């Protein structure tokens, strides 16, 4: 009776295995975008992605994630809110059921059909594992997807999600550049949380995007085409895999823009 989405394992149930559920740093949250304080010191983010090697793809029973080499300086994050160097380590998206919902982080309380986390952790602590032990462990960058046109650097994922249906599922995947996800803009809001699944972990900076990128439909439809559930176990479709936003209590949330 492992944690997940449904209507005896999901969010409201995650405190009785994980109480930090109720902790003082608890992601998502609302981002009420008239009450968010300009910070004229943040600086640009700094997004170094061309070195990146991604290796692999897995559907975890949760989402699915891209994995890549985090053994070397080869996709970073810098700059903004941060101190010091994260690498790149994965990427995974949350998503709807339908395209009203699906986000974990809102917009004055507007859901975007999905949400992608590319997750980055703090060299100076040697490996994930120990980041996400320390109070500035990982930097997550949020970006929201809406539905309108493709994005075409997203394709190249949509087209192997076939090899990786069910959980425990994993497909080779190199090659695939994270640049092609990015909207324009670097503009972005930032805060202290968690991680928005088991074990809610109060170490992420988070790093959420003021423009959404989008996606097709039918980009969006093949996501809602996996499966939570192992090969030849009941067929759950993995939909409305997010966490709802949680209370900010003593946190303020700062733009980097006006
Ligand atoms: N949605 S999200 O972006 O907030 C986001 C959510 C979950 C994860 N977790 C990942 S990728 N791996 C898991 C989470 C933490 N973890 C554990 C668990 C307990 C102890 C340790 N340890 O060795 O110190 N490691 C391995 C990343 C990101
Ligand atoms: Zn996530």
């Amino acid at each position: 009776h492992h944690w997940g989405y449904g209507k005896h394992n999901g969010p409201e149930h995650w405190h009785k295995d994980f109480p930090i559920a109720k902790g003082e740093r608890q992601s998502p949250v609302d981002i009420d975008t008239h009450t968010a304080k300009y910070d004229p010191s943040l600086k640009p983010l700094s997004v170094s992605y061309d070195q990146a090697t991604s290796l692999r793809i897995l559907n975890n029973g949760h989402a699915f994630n891209v994995e890549f080499d985090d053994s070397q300086d080869k996709a970073v994050l810098k700059g903004g809110p941060l101190d010091g160097t994260y690498r790149l380590i994965q990427f995974h998206f949350h998503w709807g059921s339908l395209d009203g919902q699906g986000s974990e982080h809102t917009v004055d309380k507007k859901k975007y059909a999905a949400e992608l986390h590319l997750v980055h952790w703090n060299t100076k602590y040697g490996d994930f594992g120990k980041a996400v032990q320390q109070p500035d462990g990982l930097a997550v960058l949020g970006i929201f997807l809406k539905v309108g046109s493709a994005k075409p650097g997203l394709q190249k994922v949509v087209d192997v999600l076939d090899s990786i249906k069910t959980k425990g599922k994993s497909a080779d995947f190199t090659n695939f550049d994270p640049r092609g996800l990015l909207p324009e803009s670097l503009d972005y809001w930032t805060y202290p949380g968690s991680l928005t699944t088991p074990p809610l972990l109060e170490c992420v900076t988070w790093i959420v995007l003021k423009e959404p990128i989008s996606v097709s439909s039918e980009q969006v439809l093949k996501f809602r085409k996996l499966n939570f559930n192992g090969e030849g176990e009941p067929e759950e479709l993995m939909v409305d895999n997010w966490r709802p936003a949680q209370p900010l209590k003593n946190r303020q949330i700062k733009a980097s823009f006006k």
